[PDB]
């Protein structure tokens, strides 16, 4: 119902969700910490798919308030917390940490490295991190993402990474500003946090995605993707 | 190129744009004030379609500064201003005022009434207002707008109208809050601002929209539409 409807309302969201659940795998019985949980609706789908416990964290008070009200209305058992994730103490030892659109909101590599250490401090030794973030290789000169609902307005060298302002296709227009840290700096953060295993995951563009759009539609998505998945394990 | 791509990136945005240009008509040679201009990109399309002069206003100086930078990079002649529209002084006498997602951000009927008077004070006697706002008849219980990228979370009585919190389908999730004022409150605002003519305009859902989504996709859009157009003339 709701999760399908929202996931299909944007061509790229369907690819995002499919890629994140590919990385996650079977979540039956697992404890999950969703570190940039928004209003909780991804966490509610993880719960629906069989997770034993789902805890969501976000920076925004007013959004966590709204997340808790949604769980009361649905009767689901999700637990929420407001935290500045880069500086939070552990909430528990989870089988899975999910971090969609967390790491690109680290506004310095110092904060990026802190976030990865927070993830490790929240994971069982046989747990894993599944993340969705900006592909380090995206370059605005190679193509904007407006076909896919994100009008990237600029690209500013920002210390060792780049900062981007973007317009989303919302009514009214809305602004998001995010960071594109390098693959080197991600992998350094990963290793220094104690993840001896990682893999980058290309978004799973599939045959049906291509059939429902005109010729050339996904070219920039493939040649200059803005997004990437990432899986890390101790 | 960019306008087409971005407009088609969300099914509802295509219907909105079609409906707004239907209300506007031929803009050749006209002066246009876009009273909730975002980053200026609708204004840039109105300019491309032949407007003589396009001026944008919105509430966020961060957005307006980004709008100005986009005009410098594209070389277009758009001019922008940060204003609280309900309290602004006139910027000139225009042929057209466009107001997409302005009036549903008035947090009181007093502010709604003030906005309409500001529109009149900005219009030549033979000009017109084209607007896009929340349909007074929307009811959350009759269907959420999540298929169309807008998860309306709640509905509460708010003076003589209703207030809604909503989640947009963006990466990450984004929040915003808007107001659903009654048809009678709008019509009294229109008439007391000195508009002796108005018409409400249904969003133009067309055969090709219906054919390119699954069966039933547009049911809630047609039976419980969140959006309406509005045209007013002195």
């Amino acid at each position: 119902g709701l999760f399908e409807d929202f996931t299909q309302s944007a061509a790229q969201r369907a690819i995002e969700v499919r890629t994140i659940f590919h990385m996650i795998g079977d979540v039956s019985g697992k404890s999950v910490l969703d570190l940039a949980c928004g209003f909780g609706f991804f966490g509610r789908e993880i719960y629906r798919r069989g997770a034993a416990k789902v805890v969501g964290v976000d920076i925004s008070e007013k959004m966590i308030e709204l997340a808790r009200e949604e769980s009361r209305k649905y009767g689901d058992p999700l637990e929420f917390h407001v935290r500045d994730v880069a500086n939070m103490e552990p909430l528990g030892q989870f089988d899975l940490v999910n971090a969609a659109w967390l790491f690109n909101y680290a506004d310095s590599v110092e904060n990026l490295r802190k976030m990865f250490k927070v993830v490790r401090a929240s994971l069982k030794p046989d747990g894993k991190l599944v993340a969705y973030t900006v592909d380090p290789d995206f370059s605005l000169a190679k193509g904007n993402f407006a076909k896919y609902g994100v009008n990237v307005l600029n690209e500013r060298a920002w210390g060792p990474g780049y900062r981007h302002d973007a317009e989303f296709v919302t009514d009214p227009p809305s602004q998001f500003s995010f960071y594109r840290w390098s693959r080197a700096d991600y992998e350094s953060a990963i290793a220094d946090a104690g993840f001896s295993h990682f893999e980058w995951q290309k978004p799973l563009l599939e045959a049906d995605d291509i059939a429902t759009h005109p010729p050339g539609f996904w070219d920039v998505f493939q040649n200059n993707c803005l997004q990437t998945g990432l899986v890390c394990k101790p």
